């Protein structure tokens, strides 16, 4: 066991091992209580973050658990992983707290695309990159569901990291990044939704990339609807009777026909390459848009392409997400899954 040391940051007492130093509070709020620390045995700049009251509920017990589920898997050169986590607890008795610990990037990809020239050799590697990552958790069986330029983090190298393993109605409601970059099919519960949802998301992302403008900026649900059928054509026979959300069905259908847009007179003078495979991502019908280990193959990335460096995931047991457990349960589970931690490398 390290020796811990206390101190109060942002209203909170902190008791953290000694090797971490130099604890300053980041974010303004964004990503909860999380600090930047220097790690004395690493010699990395690191995010710390302390939990909010994991244990207060069913619902906060299971969630706090499948965070630190989510986050022990994941072992992937593009997508966030655990360098630490710890409690001061010696015993499960006095188990209340649990901290997390992870390398700490320089930016988002919102400061980037918002202030930064990007060539298509740019485009070619964050999106590269992404898809690489991609890739590794759908081998998983992992759904990411929220993929958005805040959620990918980058360093001056171009490098890039994939975050966040929850949302409101409020969160989902009128001019917000939140809901622009979600799959039709989650964005109205159309249907079981499954990890297709993730590709619409990065041919939204890739959009703007190429253009530094958001692609269906809609001012609410429906607004958004009609910006995406415009670009994508509305609904055919066969995937209507695939939304098995009647009153959807009926509302779908109340809206007069149009067809698909030329993609090559919307991305005007960008790489044929990109706009073929934006075409690939962007379909409507989940079943048909390419999966990510297809795209990873596709010419547009023939410069970085190396089918014997993108990985796949050990197998990933979620049975937990269907038991039913008290929170006593939820609680020791997470204390077992904390004291078996064994660090990278
Ligand atoms: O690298 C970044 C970052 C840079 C820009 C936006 O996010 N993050 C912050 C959020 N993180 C956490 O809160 C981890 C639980 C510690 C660590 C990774
Ligand atoms: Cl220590
Ligand atoms: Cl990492
Ligand atoms: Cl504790
Ligand atoms: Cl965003
Ligand atoms: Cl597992």
């Amino acid at each position: 066991r390290p020796t811990f040391y206390r101190q109060e940051l942002n209203k909170t007492i902190w008791e953290v091992p000694e090797r971490y130093q130099n604890l300053s509070p980041v974010g303004s709020g964004a990503y909860g209580s999380v600090c930047a620390a220097f790690d004395t045995k690493t010699g990395h700049r690191v995010a710390v973050k302390k939990l909010s009251r994991p244990f207060q509920s069913i619902i906060h017990a299971k969630r706090t658990y499948r965070e630190l589920r989510l986050l022990k898997h994941m072992k992937h050169e593009n997508v966030i992983g655990l360098l630490d986590v710890f409690t001061p607890a010696r015993s499960l008795e006095e188990f209340n707290d649990v901290y997390l610990v992870t390398h700490l990037m320089g930016a988002d990809l919102n400061n980037i695309v918002k202030c930064q020239k990007l060539t298509d050799d740019h485009v070619q590697f964050l999106i590269y990159q992404i898809l690489r990552g991609l890739k590794y958790i759908h081998s998983a069986d992992i759904i990411h569901r929220d993929l958005k330029p805040s959620n990918l983090a980058v360093n001056e190298d171009c490098e890039l990291k994939i975050l966040d393993f929850r949302h409101t109605d409020d969160e989902m409601t009128g001019y917000v990044a939140t809901r622009w970059y979600r799959a039709p099919e989650i964005m109205l519960n159309w249907m079981h939704y499954n990890q297709t949802v993730d590709i619409w998301s990065v041919g939204c992302i890739m959009a703007e990339l190429l253009t530094g403008r958001t692609l269906f900026p809609g001012t609410d649900h429906i607004d958004q609807l009609k910006l995406i059928l415009r670009l994508v054509g509305t609904p055919g026979a066969e995937l209507l009777k695939k939304i098995s959300s009647e009153s959807a069905r009926n509302y779908i259908q109340s809206l007069a026909q149009m067809p698909k847009m030329n993609f090559a007179n919307v991305f005007i003078g960008a790489n044929p390459l990109a706009v073929d495979l934006l075409e690939k991502m962007l379909v409507l019908d989940s079943d048909k848009r390419i999966t990510a280990a297809q795209a990873l193959a596709h010419a547009y990335f023939a410069q970085y392409h190396d089918p014997d460096d993108e990985p796949v995931a050990d197998p990933y047991d979620q049975s937990f997400e269907s038991r039913d457990l008290l929170i006593d349960e939820w609680k020791s589970l997470t204390y077992d899954e904390v004291i078996s931690f064994v660090p990278p490398p």
